[PDB]
């Protein structure tokens, strides 16, 4: 399908139980993920992210990374635009 | 001895499903490996092109799912399947 | 505070349904968990990690670790203080 976009060294992949493919996309920075079916990836709102190293989400959405360049995790819950620092 | 991985080189992640069959992506090597309760040898996944992987997860339905590091990219292969799809 | 501490160039994550949190921390060859109630963080007991690069945690507990500078992968059952070697 070759919908993913401008990716550089990623890092990390986890899918979600709704079949959404996260990815920590290492070289620049950010978080994308992609729906099942969908042909456009979505920048999640993390901020502040340097070299993220990987991902993990859970059973009730929520996503985890670890921001390698900043020797912290953090974490977005399911529809919330707001991360929690870990 | 057996059912031991082989051959490892830099492993860059680790993912294991229910069923407890353990897949690792192989980076120095540019594979992916598994290896399931009762298999006394691995097997190597029939990924195609990889360069460098760095991670993979496996979904329910036991899909595959490779971060391509070296080609910037992530790929999937299903159960069983030789084809993969680029995501 | 609910965080992870004295990491360095942290290189995966895995979370388990209880919500317990776990991170290979690469740059101090070790691996951490963090309590879902509290500010308490665990250190695994594995034995001789070289800058691990990932982890993994399965329904039984199990925590599952990419041993990269040893290129093994190791396995810690919930509750057990001695690694196996896969």
């Amino acid at each position: 399908s070759h919908m993913f976009t401008g990716l550089n060294t990623p890092s990390g992949v986890a899918v979600d139980s709704a079949g959404t493919v996260y990815v920590t996309d290492h070289g620049n920075n950010r978080v994308v993920k992609l729906a099942a079916g969908s042909n456009t990836q979505t920048v999640l709102p993390f901020t502040g992210l340097n070299t993220p190293s990987g991902v993990a989400v859970d059973s009730a959405g929520t996503v985890y990374v670890t921001d390698h360049g900043n020797n912290r995790v953090v974490k977005l819950a399911a529809g919330s635009n707001t991360q929690t620092v870990l």
